[PDB]
């Protein structure tokens, strides 16, 4: 009987949609897209002429653009998603954003009686058509209660992080975490070399020691000793991930000086011509400075 | 077979002991008296100086402060170089640069001395469990003869490549340790900030990207409790930093990430911070703030 | 004038100035000549010309500089991004309320410019605060840095309008805000990204003022950002 | 008939005892290099055999050597100066050293009833030859007046900055603050390029306005916009003060991030093979690196 809508049905909202509709919930949708809908369509999903449309229609909307400003117009903006809902609906709102944005929205939606919770993702695609999403919420118990239902058949891991701003924050500090950590990585594994370490020593030791981190599981064998940086996690993304800690510390008063600095190197992989390469890229940053190769 | 120890720390004491109860041989001398007596009473040979533990011993272990007082024991006045027969092995676990190790291993080869960086890690805990963790640098030919001496003391015993390399892999791996630390300290503040709970975080990022071997030893035991006795001294962690910069300085390679964890550990210092786990480290960030993480 | 700080009037002038709090309120006011002052990037004044010229309407950046007592003395330093004809058109106005007045570049050079000056006074003075905190922990006094460092080749502006009044004073009320100085290094990332320009040194000055800011610091002058270091070091300054 | 040594007669020590000599000041001294010691010998010195002979005859020594590890090589080391000084010599240590380095000579200078001062000078060779010099005392009151008149001939403004070690401090602390201004405006200016400001519009402006520093007077007409960068004051020299100024921090417990970034920024300009040019060659780490061409030439 409850009511799913989608505004944007992108790589990531159409494996939802097609996955709650397996579970026979009806779901609305609207994408500028036509193909989009059409694919939905087909799994048993009733298309709609806008964002309006599916905003009356649903109890239960899901969302993720690309930044703050395109979801407060998307929302707020003339014509708005806001002011099409009826009280009681509930905004899911997976968008890569600080936790402030998402609590500035939260207050105009509350003032209409709509609930605005942020519940970004990971897993990518890939766990979007298994189903498998993890998904960090950030809402009153009342409302994560009143969602958790509809995210457990999009997801597997369905965390209640905390209150609003809660998901965007646990991803922010996770996503950080990564960047320093393979921007710490970069200038080590450069100096480890120049000190005469071949880059298989290196892993082996310090793999199996207090150094280690995820960043280099991930990236030192693929991407770093392979020299092939191709695919993985675009650089641009990860600055831009970097750019959102800076973002909520400003708000928050958090003085982040790692992730400042962190930043500033990814920064130059970009001025490289670097950015659409793996994040793990960054280290030529250093290669070309200092004419140690590393990834050979 | 016939050891020796110019020194008996902390480190040296329990190793002494470890090979005293394989049957070994151990000659000692120490800068005071009761640290001799301590080891003698398990059955080691007292020397009146560190020229007659040389004399003596086949394979010498000495950990010294730094390169400049490691310079003045082996090579200086009457030095410990001087008093060793050829074909003795001397297994430095100073923390010193690679470079230092070299110079060093060039005198003792003219004299037919070999010289090998023996690093370890584990702590004092390690130490009197025989369970050190212990890379070094050398030939193949010299690793082999001081294995199973070795072996006796430590569990984990890395042949990581020539001389030095062993100074640098250790030197690579601590500079990754106190990176991934100095970033996990704002980290946390920040989520705290956009209220997150330690645990959730802990729960989340330690199942994600962002983990590392820093936020999974100090996180639950030393943050979350707040009790940061013990552990890695601030101090000794800030030490292995500057050996990081000082190798980044003699082989022009640039360590920003390095050099910022370096400062942020500095003001922990600065706070009365260095006896404690180094990732007290947080409390930089919580008293500036007012931001508690280091609650349950 | 659009506002009276420290369309009914649209329709009226011939040269509108404003200065608005940043470029998302700049958008929401604006969309003859009009002199916008506000705190913003090249970019957003690039946008905000180019809808402009599209009905007939000049649109130049004109930051200024000297405060509220070159306001009130007609000094300020004022910076330009215009075309040299509607530079020529202005100067004359600009020369009443401003004394330096510079015709930069075209169109957002003016914010550049400002951007730069301004990013490079941060950095001046966090570099300072560090520095006179060593000092007097080796044993210095700061009467004697000034001394030396004034004749030398570490002196800056920063240094010659903070230290005496501010510093050594201990009185850090008034001056330049440390939330602005804040907000003005916050620009010159925004630019550094948009440009891919590498800004360590700023990057870095930006997450010691906002240290400053943790610390409730935020309106006083910025150069009490010092207070982070002798706060954390135990070490005194700010008196003498 | 005050008597004046010289451990090593530089490019700084020859011209200084020169100054002295045309004062009829009695002047021993003593260098590895032979000719140094004929230049003075020449103006009235007395060479000697080597450095305990310099410091057996001398009541006042001065020395300037290249860091805090040859310094005690020198001086504490096996026969060293401090052995073969007479008790109530002064030691005038003008080495680009911590005051920490300093510190530990003076305590073990003063159990040999020796005074143990760091004098560290501005002014350069030209300074030097006129003496003109800048110098920064740290010592007790009673022994800055024993070494004052001395130390006025061979300088014009002698500074007694503080007790022992401050003469090196305030050093350190004008010479940090020269790397990081440095390192701001190399970013600064490349930024501004990029936005599409001439170097011209920024040297004309800036240098009027808050942004304005002594490095960007002494470096931006001359090596930047001009794109040659021989001489000046080298890269190398300029990151041995910023390390210095870490090694002041770590020993007084006083973070210093910008002054750590500044020295990082320098290391990827010698990384580049700068270290010979003038330090705003570091400009040239960001350049390579973007394409954004600020330096002329």
């Amino acid at each position: 009987s409850i009511k799913i809508g989608f505004i944007g049905l992108g790589a990531m909202g159409k494996p939802m949609a097609i996955n709650l509709l397996k579970e026979g919930v009806t779901v609305y949708a609207f994408d500028l897209m036509e193909a989009n809908v059409a694919a939905v369509v087909a799994q048993g999903a009733q298309a709609c002429e806008n964002n309006q449309k599916v905003a009356a229609a649903s109890d239960i909307i899901f969302t993720s653009l690309p930044n703050a400003g395109i979801v407060e117009t998307v929302m707020n903006g003339p014509g708005g998603v806001l002011s099409a809902c009826k009280a009681g609906t509930v905004i899911v709102d997976m968008s890569s954003v600080s936790p402030s944005s998402t609590l500035k929205m939260a207050k105009v939606a509350a003032e209409k009686g709509i609930d605005y919770v942020d519940a970004p993702v990971s897993g990518g695609t890939k766990g979007a058509e298994a189903g498998t999403l993890t998904i960090m919420v950030g809402a009153s118990e009342a409302v994560f209660e009143k969602i958790q239902p509809v995210l457990s058949v999009i997801g597997k891991d369905i965390y209640h992080v905390g209150d609003t701003g809660a998901g965007d924050a646990v991803k922010i500090v996770n996503n950080l975490l990564l960047g320093c950590n393979m921007a710490s990585l970069a200038e080590a594994l450069v100096l480890g070399v120049k000190c005469g370490l071949k880059p298989e020593t290196m892993q082996e030791i310090i793999g199996k020691s207090s150094g280690r981190s995820y960043a280099m599981e991930a990236k030192m064998e693929k991407f770093i000793m392979s020299g092939d940086f191709a695919g993985g996690f675009a650089m641009d993304l990860q600055h831009k991930d970097l750019g959102l800690a800076l973002e909520a510390g400003k708000e928050g008063n958090v003085p982040l000086p790692m992730t400042a600095m962190a930043t500033q190197i990814f920064e130059g992989g970009r001025a490289m011509g670097l950015g659409r390469e793996d994040m793990s890229a960054v280290i030529k940053v250093w290669e070309q400075m200092t004419g140690v190769s590393v990834s050979g």
